[PDB]
């Protein structure tokens, strides 16, 4: 239920952010998401199994 | 009537612009604003003394 309700199931390659030491909102760009989303999904899928057996 | 409906009495030394390159709002500085305006002033004063004459 933590890991579902924190990350999700996609992450967002590109990002918008306006803190304290940035005038005004910008953009950042994440790396390597396709892979990070997959090897989510997967754990999220293992999670899933192991709660059907138990 | 034009250069007062043009550019005003004071240059703002900080702008906010927005177009198509840029992908937000940014904020760009300007040097030397007080120069500026004050011999901006003194043109429209100038030229209201040459207005009151004629
Ligand atoms: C033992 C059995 C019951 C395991 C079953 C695993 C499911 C819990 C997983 C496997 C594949 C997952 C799906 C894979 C891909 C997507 C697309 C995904 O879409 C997006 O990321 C964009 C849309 C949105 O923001 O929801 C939404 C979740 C979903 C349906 C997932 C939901 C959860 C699923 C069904
Ligand atoms: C022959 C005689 C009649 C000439 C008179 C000259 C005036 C037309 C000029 C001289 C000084 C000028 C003033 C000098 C300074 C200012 C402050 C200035 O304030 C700002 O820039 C901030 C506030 C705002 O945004 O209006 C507003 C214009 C004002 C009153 C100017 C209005 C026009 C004035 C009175
Ligand atoms: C052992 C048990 C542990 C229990 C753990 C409970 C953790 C609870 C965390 C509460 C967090 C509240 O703040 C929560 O932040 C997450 C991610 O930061 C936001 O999540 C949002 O952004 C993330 C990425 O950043 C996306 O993947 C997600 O789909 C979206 O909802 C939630 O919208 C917000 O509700
Ligand atoms: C010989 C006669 C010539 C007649 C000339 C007539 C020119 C008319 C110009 C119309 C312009 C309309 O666009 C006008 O742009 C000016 C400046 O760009 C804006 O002006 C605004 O910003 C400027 C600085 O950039 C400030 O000094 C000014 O106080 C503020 O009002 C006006 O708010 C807008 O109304």
């Amino acid at each position: 239920v933590g890991q579902y309700f924190l990350y999700g199931f996609s992450v967002p390659g590109l990002y918008e952010c306006n803190r304290y030491p940035c005038i005004k909102e910008v953009e950042c760009y994440v790396s390597r998401p396709t892979e990070k989303t997959v090897f989510l999904v997967f754990m999220f899928a293992v999670s899933g199994i192991c709660v059907v057996l138990n």
